[PDB]
């Protein structure tokens, strides 16, 4: 269960467009509690093009952002994409 | 009908905390397209608390930003409140 603090970012991924940064914990996805990184990817991947809303603690301060998830990948493997990382090789 | 351009800023409210700036408009709220200032007012007033997401025109950029509305009034005045308004005598 890694924790959801963000490590990589695309320079070109909606993450880093929508204000986030190295070291933001996510907190909630659209007002669900975050419990890991892997609930993070499994909402991202499902959710191609989608707006989504997050709640985003950063340095002791709690954050809205929001952001319009990309898409990666062709046929079954058409995802949806945030572009941003947790530690480790992981990616969302 | 009035354009959804923000022309006041509460400095304590939701909007500005959001990253909202007098100029911008207002395209949509939670994914449904802003018709006109009052449908803002209208959403705005009915959610207290709640998150909402925008898309939003700054100066010829679409960007997405996220807010949690506060509250103001009591009893049957309680409402949401997003600490901007348009220009004229229009306030959410």
């Amino acid at each position: 269960s890694l924790p959801p603090v963000l490590a990589e970012l695309d320079p070109k991924g909606p993450a880093q467009a929508a204000g986030l940064k190295l070291g933001d914990r996510l907190q909630s996805i659209d007002g669900i509690a975050v419990d890991d990184w892997q609930q993070v990817v499994d909402s991202v991947r499902a959710r191609p093009g989608q707006r989504v809303q997050l709640k985003v603690l950063r340095d002791g301060e709690v954050l809205d952002v929001a952001l319009e998830l990309a898409v990666r990948g062709e046929g079954k493997a058409r995802s949806g994409y945030m572009g941003a990382g947790v530690a480790g090789t992981v990616l969302a």
